[PDB]
């Protein structure tokens, strides 16, 4: 008995990887963060910003959350925002696919189509998206907030107080190591934080993409983010407020080929069909349980779905366009014995 | 910690629907379905029918499940066959969301669409699945089996031991009723059977769209069908083997219109963003509520997201050319 879809967010399963695990000799295991109502990971965030607001008294009933996104976030927020009685207004390139567009306007996102453009620039999604809340601020009577996921530390507070309690309740405090990729840094940094406290001797490691410059900071202090990724939600090119004090064990840097390769086999295996930051932190997570060695226990991050990637991830004609590997079902029958 | 995906499927929470609620002085749940690893319901039909197979000596890895379905189960059955080691071959009506159709091809699913049909025409999607059954039985050494979803029995009992148990726990055996709309009929019937086992009296009703047959048979004695819904994975003309010895306490006939406006004020009010079937639900569980009087506890299933239908039931152009509202929110 739960009074909304709220009390549905987190206490999200952690899966055994079992090719992951056999190939490593230690049991590494996903959580579910699929299995959230809105569907990602997203939805811890999305609840600790907008709950923080309303503690904070920024959010009246009708009142509007801002953000730049495009946008696990975006759904996150609107979930809960339309749960609690407010507003979004989702600031998003124009030249960002129908399918996203549509996504979120589905669940009641006013979408705010603007240029796309570098972080650099002003005008970039993201840092419109703040300057926008200000300006609502006056003419919303019910306040107009920042969701701010980048830079806002209730993000990584939401990790610290959910995702590493139930990661170190349901390991029945046998975790080793965890690993996860980062976007705001909040899951990464925060359930660090979160397990560091239970046992000081958990390893924390980063899971990069290429075109993320996170990897050559950590291991080199070098400023570069060489290449780039198709993965979506992750790929970070600065210290946000939530990577803040945050320092990994290990780090390591995936390719997309090697991603796509376990995402792919995940789904003809073991009937797993995830997004690209999932491929990533799997990824990850077998180098973490390489280094550690066997007999240890492995937690990584299932971010969301496969589904909202179809058009891309799993679609054989831009796979090939990119050079990379597509999955062998798509490609290919039996005699239908009609009358 | 849990073995692999399958072990994720079912307890999933209930969610008190609060304007349904309010409406009838009633503690009104929705039992979240959508929250299953292959995002619907039949997660747990799909569970049991490959199982069963397996404990029947029916199957071995690289065997083929083929089955009929207008899609989620074909979604279920093929994510715990690929856990598995099996094969899935998934006869869908070509009317059928596109988004059901894109999910199957996605998880791996041999998809073969097929023209819509009534039951008494042989090219029926469930009569052809059958005989595709067992052509590939013929030549599958590893096994071949038909699901058989509306006519296999372990669909009902998936209910009974499950879903209906998790009902009753979950209420602190305070549920007095629940309704479900019935495209099988493994989750009302087996529901039902579950509950009524715990306590006799908790009643039943069924929330039948238009072009369903079973309202016309609960209230009248006769199979009777009129007019058509744009609604998924429910809508039954004939009493199926899992419907063998069901009668409801209230039916209720739901049309369209007060389906859609349920779940689409369910969008903008309360978060959930669901399946056709689940309008037809909770237009039900209201209904159910009203005939039961205040006080009481009446559950009903969100068996889906509204996602997986995002091109007709969320779609403007379509709803209009249906004469069916519109989602206002989407200008």
């Amino acid at each position: 008995m739960f009074n909304s879809v709220l009390d549905t967010i987190g206490n999200t399963p952690l899966i055994r990887l079992s090719k992951a695990s056999e190939l490593t000799g230690c049991d590494i295991y996903g959580k579910a963060e699929f299995l959230n109502p809105g569907q990602s990971v997203k939805d811890r965030a999305a609840l600790y910003i907008i709950r923080d607001a309303e503690k904070r008294g920024l959010l009246r009933p009708g009142g509007v959350i801002v953000e730049g996104t495009a946008g696990n976030t975006g759904i996150g927020l609107t979930m809960v925002a339309k749960a609690l009685g407010y507003r979004t207004a989702i600031v998003i390139p124009e030249t960002q696919s129908q399918e996203k567009k549509d996504a979120l306007r589905l669940l009641g996102a006013e979408l705010i189509e603007v240029p796309a453009a570098p972080y650099r620039n002003p005008n970039n999604y993201v840092r419109l998206s703040g300057r926008l809340a200000e300006q609502l601020a006056k003419t919303e009577p019910n306040g107009a907030i920042w969701a701010n996921q980048f830079d806002n530390t209730v993000n990584r507070q939401a990790h610290i107080e959910t995702t590493a309690q139930e990661i170190w309740r349901d390991t029945s405090d046998q975790i080793d190591g965890f690993v996860a990729a980062v976007g705001s840094g909040g899951t990464l940094a925060g359930t660090a934080i979160g397990l560091k406290e239970r046992n000081h001797n958990i390893k924390i490691a980063l899971a990069d993409p290429h075109g993320a410059a996170l990897h050559a900071f950590y291991t080199t202090g070098e400023l570069k983010a060489e290449g780039d990724s198709i993965t979506e939600g992750i790929g970070q090119g600065r210290i946000t407020a939530n990577l803040e004090g945050f320092t990994p064990d290990f780090s390591y840097q995936i390719p997309d080929a090697e991603a796509l390769d376990i995402l792919f086999a995940l789904v003809e295996e073991e009937g797993l069909c995830l997004g690209g930051s999932s491929g990533i932190n799997i990824a990850g997570a077998i180098r973490l349980a390489k280094d550690l060695g066997p007999g240890h226990t492995i937690v990584t991050v299932l971010c969301d779905y496969g589904n909202r990637y179809q058009s891309k991830l799993f679609n054989p004609a831009f796979l090939r366009g990119k050079s990379l590997p597509v999955p062998r079902w798509l490609e290919k029958e039996i005699d239908i014995p009609f009358e």
